[PDB]
């Protein structure tokens, strides 16, 4: 785009619409257009150059919010830099926005300190960018999805959804449309609850105050003499915690600076203030990309769908986030009524494993372990077998073969061959339910859980407490356990239920969702082949404490080629008369009725 | 546009009426016109060069409304940026818009303050820009209408409507054809009910104090000086909640410009302030496509008029919205005397579903499910089987079928057929009514709803209440009915009734309007092949709360492709002696009868 | 790139997602990408050029936050120059920013003081650059990549791991990703721990103390006049322990530079405030290195994460950091519940070792020693033998071989041949614990160890104490142990354990992790081929003192070529029907079949 | 003595190179082992050593 800027002196537009967006890392991940500046199509003014894929259409409008708005509650978290992403009817609307750099500081702020947010923005947007329709894709984002269609080709349905979660790691969540671009001068003031349950009839006048102090701040610089200073306006400063005035547009803030030099100030700068866009999965369509077929453009963005859907659920955490409530789970974004729940205590089972291997028994008798109480594979008795997990687990083996061939034993050298030897062993994960009253005796304590990811809330390392074995459930996962009851009372704590992604814990009352019961709070335990598997346990003091970190995709170790590599030259429909056939370049899909029919006799 | 620049030394039109708007969303979403500058026609003063295809006529009318313009109820919803697009008698003029970045804000301060708004806009719009009539249209609009055209044409009715879907999220619901070029200053005042209510009499008085407020506060930057003041415009400050000066063009503004150098301000600065335009569906017609056939155009143009109706329905919510009323529906846009309706209460009876698959019965059977009471999908005695949705459902496998030929057993490789093998399962959903007066205990006890999009707004989270099962009703639906009465019912509400688009609930009193009586509070709850099916429930607290976000096309996944794709190359018309051939070209009709009459002769 | 710079007069951008970043260091080590800027592909405004494999988002987001954060315990550690990498679910997350120049001095003002950490920070971030997804690699980083592949070759499992974790201390840890380029005025006040105790309730007040300080520091550069100055600023300021204004960005700081010239002060300077980057053993992928086959990048890969999963475990030290326990481990980083462990006291009961040597019995005697107790390897009546390590030991010998041909003794002349005969002597260390209560004269008293690396605590010198004998363990392992009881009890201490990388001490209660129990203080002994022993003593004064510096890799001399080089010609999988055969050049691998399968008949 | 390795030195041989850097190691150590004197810095003990830079629990 340099040679627009060259023969039109003037800045590029900023913020393009153009490119990926993540809901939950709230930042724009990669590039979904390629944008090109064939012709130098401007704004309408003479201020900025756009995209040949873009158009802008100028809104400018300019608001004062002369009183600040409230949250009282964080579940809603109408987003600052995202509030047209952050609201729609997504898979996971709530947790739409709930792991931004914004809403995490938000979130220790109103809980920790029991204050609600109040913010005073001032937002200019001037370009509301939008896409064109008929817009083509960028290099690296069709490669990438090349790249997928050919895995998917491959008959790699692993492998394929690791790159699907390793592209949604580098496209986000949700390619953008439209976009508002524009400066924000925002005050994310954070003020006790008690303020606003003692002024719930002047709530008028605290936002008032708030307003006029953020504008005071912004303009004057000194902090002794500020304009409409009223007792109203001290008593909101005094129960006023961890103000943060935050301009996110235009020349950087700093107290000094008149709003007059502020919105003058917005002459190259150009911020996403309102950015709306719809997700990727939905933006590959078969007419998006006319080179890759239809169906398998269709089955791509299945594959991309449930990538997505595999990065939200195992990025959001079930659980009640009621503050008054002790059964608070400050972690969890999406809250149900399970602190208002009925509170209840389960005695846990224990876990067992099965192996089933091709060769080479060392490495599943690691994964392998029987139960503590009766040490065979058996449910202990008035006890229900539960089942949790059946995938296949694999990992590398180099081995290489050498054969040297040595002339009068001194020209010896040394020659190999490199074998990976991949073995594959099934593994299965179950554990029981004290259906009946049995005794508690019998009933295991759950201590604590780690393995060598996450770090054990109880223990606060990957470490086993003392006194406890240490229970392999499917390759890492290092489940506490209590030999007796007494010993480890005190430092153990009641359990919740185990629940996979394929099947959930019957601990909630035959249908059972894949939720724990009582107000237990849950925690991800481990992920394996794109499938998570929780623990839940009693909502404690550690259940709470620090604020559960973004988990990030691929949510799996690179699968390894356990299924041989193939070539669906041919593809074909049963319910159309539409086949593809493949062109000797390696992404080259063209129509015909005899290179199709030759090429199906061939195959079959 | 750029050689008119280099040719002019002016900015461009900064808004131009050419380009799709949608009413709901606010914003324009695409390019309808192609607008091109080969002529450099220009505004008739040195500021503006203007496309072709458009012609402005200067009005630069400059208001100053020195008193506010109160707005009682918000159900009339004056808007700002579009005041004659939100006021024309289209399908439906109430939610005309309703759904707008500013009437959200509008409605969440008008409600849950019991505050009216009240406005004091300068708006100096400058140029009444319109449309030429003899226009032509922008290639990426004229290419969605020539891709919705073959759709049409392949007698896919379901990836057409999906088709016209996107391009209404993509080009709006209406063609803008007049706009009023300028800027505005807009202050949204909002002050309690109660301050009216007790300045009946001296309301000229209030809305003087509003007016001068705003004139003193865009001028001065000094909130301890201003000018006229009185000690009822104290007063007016004191009842002032959330006030908001919004400069809609011009400079961006602060309390620091003075209304000189605001209207000075405005000399490239040029915004829609009144743009008025008619719906897309009604701008295409024969003559404005003349490629494309005319009873075909006719067709396309009756898809967009049915799409956009799918929009509208599904996008508004019916529902009362008096805000003394104790029925009062938060989150619905257009209302009725539901509120005000007597109150009753149903019991509800219970869903079923019919399998009818081609085959693989393993996917049928997960939307398919019996009642909770009988067990089977005949009705409980005393109650009327309801019909809700009678369509097919289909979701797409991927089969390869792999014949490697291999010799000496090293040379082997794998060489696969992709078939794509949709399966199409007819699923109907039924639910009974107490048409007598059947005991309670028979009468299940509604007790919530969720699918995999949704939240269920009792348990604030996609799950299932305990004790309840879920209910499958189409793919996902998930009704949670409660097995027994009194332990679950604390936790449930009484029903309001299940009524689809194609045919209503019985509950209203035989002609029954899709609609639940009792002043029950209605929300969407799935969407299925452009067809929505609701639930009601009794107006408690959790009906309010937060404002329902936009509902966005399409309504439905890409519908998979089950007819064969047809090649229409002849088109005919009972009617008069019309017809249209179609060319080796995609899109290029011509009149010949010979061709006509050959072509026509062998396909029948 | 200075062509760029010549064609475009302006700086380059200042920080680059490009290249490896280490997680402990805290650094930027080595670059990863190449960075080509073949075109001058410019940020979006006429400020900064960036590379060709990245784009930037430009937010120019500037937050003013008018309160501290504070930080209770340093556990969490929110970095300011990394916030996105110090809090990813990594291997080791607790650690995961703990040998930072910041954290290390945050420590230190932490606990040696009782005060909290509270920051004031002005990050005004301007660019979110990020690296493009189909971006290539450095052309030394790859010179790595390809020497670690030729290596692994050439089965030097020893070499390859020593080059890799050579590469670690050359490109870190964790490939940047995104990069948040900006500044920030941080302020690092550190306030008693009691000062927050006396005002809880109030510390609303205290974070708007610690703000209006920082801001009037920044901006007066006059000590004696301040703004908003209260009492409670006072005593904050009495309570005030090593405060620290650092501006991270931008013009260097000085108390007399107004928040305006800094902001401002941002116009070439733009240090990375934000960096999020993914581990760079997950950056190298099949399609990442495309001459590289796809099996050997894998095993690559594994070994790549093997050697930083050494580096972690090696630089991270498990122990309470309990400010009140009395058992705090000053030096460690990851707490568990140790210090709350029940205390206990242990008698060590010796070391043996063995040796099995090819021939010169000189080196091996060396590090062989027998008993204190009994002088022979026979484990002391009343204990248990436990295994520590079993790995061989070899140092090189350089023999030259003369032959002189003198004729006329006159023209004698010395010519040699250089003989490195590398002697391998597989060495194993084991010591016993008091499985029984054996009487506690028998039981050896631990009281010191050292090597010529690390440092006696106890002695604060490589030496040892008087009385003692030191036993040599693998090589350099000097433990020093008492001969008697009571002269040695007032300068020795009691034991904790020995356990090494490979089995753990049996002290933790039959499974025993690598840990000590009882509260005893772990510490690092000897690092011996990738593999770490450890011992651990009683937490008394002599744990704590100095913080433990960082251990940097490679944790191993460059281990010698014992094994032959070879060269496999030929690569092959057992899955798939996948190889790749070596062309003449170093690094060419092609696919071919006649070539593969002569190649593999003629090596087997 | 850790940087010069064998990939440092493409001319010089692997093995010569791993001696002449045990050379240099020995050579360091030599430096390090001559240059400081072991003795124990402690002000108030009055068998102090002012010359001494390492200290052990000598006084
Ligand atoms: C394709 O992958 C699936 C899933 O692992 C497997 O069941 C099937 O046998 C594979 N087919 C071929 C031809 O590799
Ligand atoms: C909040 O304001 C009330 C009003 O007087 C005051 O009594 C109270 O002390 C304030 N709280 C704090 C924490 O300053
Ligand atoms: C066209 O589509 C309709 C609606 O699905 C269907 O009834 C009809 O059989 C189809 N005709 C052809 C020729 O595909
Ligand atoms: C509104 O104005 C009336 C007039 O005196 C006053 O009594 C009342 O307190 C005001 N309400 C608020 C909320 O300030
Ligand atoms: C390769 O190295 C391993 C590990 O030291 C050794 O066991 C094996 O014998 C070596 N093979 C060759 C051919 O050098
Ligand atoms: C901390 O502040 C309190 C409050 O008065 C004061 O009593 C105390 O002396 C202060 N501590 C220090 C170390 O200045």
């Amino acid at each position: 785009f340099q040679i627009c800027k060259n023969a039109l002196k003037l800045p590029v537009l900023e913020v393009l619409p153009g490119g990926g967006w993540d809901n939950l890392r709230n930042v724009d991940m990669g590039r979904v257009m390629d944008l090109t500046y064939t012709n130098c199509k401007t704004t309408e003014d003479g201020q900025y150059i756009i995209p040949d894929e873009v158009y802008t259409i100028p809104q400018k409008e300019s608001n004062l919010e002369m009183n600040s708005e409230v949250l009282e509650s964080w579940m809603n978290y109408q987003s600052t830099t995202s509030l047209s992403i952050n609201t729609e009817l997504a898979l996971f609307s709530r947790v739409n926005g709930k792991f931004s750099t914004e809403f995490q500081r938000m979130k220790t702020l109103q809980v920790k300190d029991q204050a609600v947010t109040t913010r005073v923005q001032v937002r200019n947007r001037i370009y509301t960018v939008k896409t064109t329709p008929t817009s083509e894709l960028s290099l690296g984002f069709t490669k990438a999805l090349m790249d997928i269609c050919d895995q998917l080709e491959k008959n790699q349905t692993k492998m394929a959804t690791y790159l699907a979660e390793l592209l949604i790691l580098n496209y986000g969540t949700h390619v953008i449309t439209s976009v508002d671009a524009g400066a924000a001068l925002v005050q994310e003031d954070h003020v006790r609850s008690s303020f606003l349950l003692d002024n719930q009839n002047s709530q008028n006048t605290v936002t008032a105050s708030a307003g006029i102090a953020f504008l005071n701040i912004v303009n004057f610089k000194v902090e002794t003499d500020y304009i409409s200073q009223t007792s109203l306006t001290k008593d909101y400063l005094s129960n006023r915690t961890n103000s943060r005035v935050q301009s996110f547009g235009g020349v950087p803030f700093y107290p000094g600076i008149t709003l007059e030099t502020w919105q003058k100030g917005i002459t190259n700068h150009l911020v996403a203030i309102d950015r709306a866009g719809l997700p990727l999965h939905f933006f590959i369509k078969p007419d998006k990309l006319p080179g890759l077929p239809g169906p398998l453009v269709k089955k791509l963005s299945k594959t991309v769908e449930t990538a997505v859907r595999h990065y939200y659920t195992f990025n959001t955490h079930p659980g009640c986030t009621n503050v008054d409530s002790p059964n608070f789970n400050f972690q969890a974004n999406m809250d149900d009524d399970s602190c208002d729940a009925k509170v209840t205590n389960f005695t846990f089972g224990g876990v067992y494993q099965e192996c089933t291997e091709l060769s080479g028994d060392v490495l599943c008798q690691n994964l392998e372990q029987k139960n503590l109480l009766t040490g065979d594979f058996s449910c202990p008795p008035g006890y229900s077998p539960v089942h949790l997990l059946s995938q296949t687990h694999e990992e590398g083996y180099s081995r290489l073969e050498c054969k040297k061939k040595c002339t009068l034993k001194i020209f010896c050298k040394t020659v190999c061959e490199d074998v990976f030897r991949v073995a594959k062993a099934e593994f299965r994960a179950y554990w029981c339910v004290a259906a009946g009253q049995v005794p508690d005796n019998s009933g295991l304590l759950f201590g604590g859980v780690f393995t060598d990811k996450t770090i054990n809330p109880m223990t606060n390392a990957q470490s086993c407490p003392a006194g406890y074995i240490p229970l392999n459930l499917f390759e890492s996962l290092k489940v506490c356990v209590s030999l007796d009851y007494e010993l480890g009372f005190k430092f153990s704590v009641p359990f919740g239920g185990f629940f996979s992604c394929i099947m959930g814990n019957p601990l909630v009352n035959a249908p059972s969702l894949k939720k724990c019961p009582g107000g237990f709070s849950q925690h991800l335990a481990v992920i394996s082949d794109g499938c998570q598997v929780s623990y839940c346990v009693k909502a404690g003091i550690f259940t709470g404490g620090s604020l559960l970190p973004v988990r990030l995709p691929p949510y799996t170790k690179p699968p390894l080629m356990s299924q041989v590599a193939t070539n669906t030259v041919i593809v074909t429909n049963s319910e159309t008369a539409r086949s593809w056939i493949k062109d000797p370049q390696t992404n080259q899909w063209k129509l015909g009725e005899p290179l199709e029919l030759r090429r199906a006799m061939t195959v079959i």
